[PDB]
């Protein structure tokens, strides 16, 4: 008998993984030069969206049904282990079987195959509780609505990593000058063929800053957090969804536009896509806080000493980004550059969060 | 103050991805149907898979310096996670400044942005190690030739995870079929378009079982490990620097050979791989032996109900390796047959380990 933790964790990465499969797709795709195209090449992309969304909740609803297996499994073995790494193997074949059904609907093979999948996925899971229930020492001593929080966090983990470095890894695959190009293009000089690919690296920074404190404002709250619920879990589901298309939004943000109301559009899409990434967070902790006693530690109660501090964190994004986003309809000729200052205040608004939320707190103390 | 732990788990996965970054360009190569060409598509393939080891090598060391700095800061606050995502964005910029200074080895200016990588890392980590001595609480209490072992398995964990779904990532990016190609070049049978595919799902198949059991060996050895040494770091590293190579070596072995004598050399290749993957993984648990009082568990001490198991456990892939490669020498006829059945028995020998080790130790015991 063995402790389950690390194979636990294993297992989350391998979801994360593949449940961000599909977001490649997406931020692959090309803006097309030629406006005949727009509209084609506009259609294709909401058809990978689309799959993303429905994919990433598909293994979403495994990855539960994962995490929930193990928590009447409470410690491991060798088959175990070997059994759980079979059940992976078979969660990983879900994205394909759903694009290939979603692509030729008509086709009957499609959905037979990820019937098979999902089908296999549960011989997998019932294999491994009967032996558990064979081996009575490997169930949890309560087998002899709540969601396991080591978990989540580590799933969310990884989602934020992947979508953090993901355009990096294009860089690094793609846009590494060659010789070649740099001898007949550009003169010979590779600080010039470097400029030619600074908006990808200006995306690149954009979107793990971005990524890196949504990660920061998540960490924060599930720091104070006692028992996570399945609301809990739905929440951080749909905003670690909207958190996948970050990069696409500043891939498109930081691309030329051909005239200035592209640009306008493009800053409403990220914005809208940043808001519905952060709301999500500051649900999660909202419905916490329906039932503080038991889903949050003392400090983050009404009335506690980290209750504001925690609103700020969470509330910071969801204000900025309604507030580029007005600035997109009122003040839409000063629009693109607010959107510039917010990813240079965000930051550093949670560098000096204690310091803002204390005058915030004195100033209305005195007014 | 706050508890680091989710923090560094965060800084691991986002290390394992950077040092696995380069193993795709290797991974994307093709193989060359026009002989002429296979010289040139030969050498571009070693270039790349030199950059990867030394890509891998280099963020490892990194990596190495995070997890050490993190043993002076025992805790954590919002301001050090927000500086050490500033260094994780440092790091990540590590493979392409060293895939651009390779490249361009007569221009100066990629050694010049290699040197500013390095030389913000070191910044980075100056600040924040500043910071923490300024507030003496965020030290450790010690502080106020180890090597964290939580670090080592998250790390290996991510970069197996990466290097197993690495082949299922390509074929749902590329190798779902069009409906277009359904049409024209497979008379409309979807069933004729994936079976054109089959070759990669065997590779995908193959590899994610050999990496998956390679984790298995590394967790039961890990499971049974008191600390961890440099030595045993450096072990490890070597040992997934070369598991980043069988994605490579299943994709070749399932390619089409023009010739018998190329699908031979594919499988001395690809035992090749695995003996190197294997071997270093056994050496940690040797150079643990050595002195076994601390770095060891007391069952798996020279005398223990786990000894002879875990050393079965960590020689069965060199074992086989060795003797399929042999096969290739002794018995070549019969050798890519051998190879095969590998594939299908070291997956077997794993469920049946315990009975074939007390099989072996009761024969032994009446010869
Ligand atoms: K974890
Ligand atoms: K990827
Ligand atoms: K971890
Ligand atoms: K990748």
């Amino acid at each position: 008998i063995q402790c389950s933790q690390r194979m636990l964790s294993f297992s989350d990465a391998l979801l994360s993984i593949i449940a961000t499969v599909m977001i490649l797709p997406v931020t692959h795709t090309e803006i097309s030069p030629e406006q005949q195209f727009d509209r084609s090449v506009q259609r294709l992309l909401a058809t990978r969206i689309a799959v993303y969304l429905m994919t990433f909740l598909i293994v979403t609803v495994a990855w539960a049904a994962h995490t929930r297996l193990f928590q009447v499994v409470g410690k491991t073995d060798d088959t175990l282990a070997l059994l759980n790494l079979a059940c992976m193997m078979t969660i990983t074949f879900l994205p394909y079987t759903f694009s290939l059904m979603v692509t030729f609907p008509d086709v009957p093979l499609g959905i037979f195959l990820f019937c098979v999948c999902v089908i296999a996925i549960g011989v997998v899971q019932a294999l491994i509780v009967g032996y558990a229930f064979h081996f009575p020492h490997l169930l949890s001593p309560q087998i002899q609505e709540p969601l396991s929080k080591e978990r989540v966090e580590a799933f969310s983990d990884g989602v934020y990593a992947i979508v953090a470095t993901l355009l990096i890894l294009d860089i690094c695959e793609d846009n590494v000058p060659d010789p070649k190009d740099v001898k007949e293009r550009f003169s010979g000089s590779l600080v010039a063929a470097l400029s030619a690919t600074g908006p990808r690296f200006l995306a690149y920074f954009g979107s793990f800053a971005t990524v890196g404190l949504l990660w920061f404002a998540h960490h924060s709250l599930f720091l104070h957090v006692r028992k996570a619920t399945r609301a809990m879990g739905l929440l951080n589901t749909l905003s670690l969804a909207f958190v996948g298309g970050l990069p696409l939004a500043y891939q498109q943000t930081s691309a030329f536009a051909r005239q200035p109301r592209d640009e306008l559009e493009r800053v409403r899409v990220s914005c809208t896509i940043i808001f519905l990434a952060s709301i999500f967070q500051l649900a999660m902790w909202t419905t916490a806080l329906l039932h503080q006693a038991e889903t949050l530690q003392p400090s983050v109660w009404f009335g506690g000493r980290e209750h504001v501090l925690m609103f700020a964190k969470l509330a910071l994004y969801p204000c900025a980004s309604l507030l580029a986003f007005a600035s997109t309809c009122l003040l839409s000729r000063f629009s693109v550059g607010i959107f510039h200052l917010m990813q240079i205040a965000v930051p550093c608004a949670f560098l000096l969060l204690r310091l803002l939320v204390g005058l915030a707190l004195a100033t209305l103390r005195v007014l």
